[PDB]
């Protein structure tokens, strides 16, 4: 059935999906998308779509798939189907190198949120108390915003159209902190450009964040999902996902 497909991406989330000097779409999602389509024997075409409206445009049939650093989270699973994860990454916090937030002790280094034990709640409640009075910035319509609204409601948040504006305002001093995956924050903080920025706090997984990043497909497209899952399994097994992860992220975030 599928001879050619249209894949949507945002183009504002480096190193997953962004634009080069000549304005062409580049990144991990573009390289993986093209490699998966070569395996599937499907012609590949990448389109730019803003984050707000990326899910409704998929359901409306404007394109066939989404490859835009999209977590397989339970709220999204109610609307669209996902492929098996092509990348696994926890979530962490971001601040400036001079922030007093960096002197706060982390009791639980890795925080799994599917089940929240009293000890895990105590750690989340500690950070909530510390984050009150502190200005937070998040990209709108992400699991970052969902986390802040559900798990830390007492904390003041500002929502941004893109993650680039969040980073811009954090450097300008208009916000004091943020949150994203380690897959986004490690290559951002590894840059000598961003020596003034630091990752801090616990590394969270599960709950509302779900498990991994997957390809977004329509629920009625069961055959396209099966094709993507077979292609992803083969790309993981031969070391392609590991090779592309080292290239774009500077570390191995591929599933095992
Ligand atoms: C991996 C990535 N996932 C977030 C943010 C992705 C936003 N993607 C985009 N702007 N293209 C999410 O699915 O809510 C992250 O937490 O860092
Ligand atoms: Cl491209
Ligand atoms: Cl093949
Ligand atoms: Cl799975
Ligand atoms: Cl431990
Ligand atoms: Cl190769
Ligand atoms: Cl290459
Ligand atoms: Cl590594």
């Amino acid at each position: 059935d599928y001879k050619s497909i249209t894949i949507a991406t945002e183009g504002s989330y480096a190193p997953y999906n962004f634009k080069d000097a000549g304005g062409k779409l580049i990144g991990f999602d573009i390289d993986l998308g093209n490699d998966l389509c070569k395996r599937m024997n499907i012609e590949c075409k990448f389109v730019e779509q803003a984050w707000d409206g990326i899910i409704p445009s998929l359901t409306a049939g404007r394109y066939d798939a989404i490859m835009a650093a999209m977590s397989i989270q339970p709220a999204r699973e109610k609307v669209i189907a996902f492929s098996r994860p092509y990348l696994l990454t926890p979530m962490t916090f971001l601040t400036t190198a001079d922030s007093p937030l960096l002197k706060t002790q982390v009791a639980i280094e890795n925080l799994p949120l599917d089940n929240i034990t009293p000890e895990q709640k105590a750690e989340l409640d500690k950070f909530t108390k510390i984050f009150e009075g502190v200005k937070f910035g998040v990209q709108a319509g992400t699991s970052h915003e969902a986390f802040m609204k559900q798990m830390m409601p007492s904390v003041q948040i500002s929502t941004y159209d893109t993650i680039d504006n969040v980073v811009m305002d954090l450097k300008a001093g208009r916000i004091d902190a943020s949150l994203a995956s380690v897959s986004f924050l490690k290559p951002l903080t590894d840059k000598p450009d961003n020596k003034d920025l630091k990752m801090f706090g616990p590394r969270m997984t599960g709950g509302l964040f779900g498990k991994g990043v997957g390809v977004g497909i329509r629920k009625e497209d069961a055959d396209l999902k099966a094709l993507f899952d077979k292609a992803i399994d083969a790309a993981i097994a031969d070391g392609t996902v590991q090779k592309l992860s080292q290239q774009w992220f500077g570390y191995d975030a591929s599933p095992k």
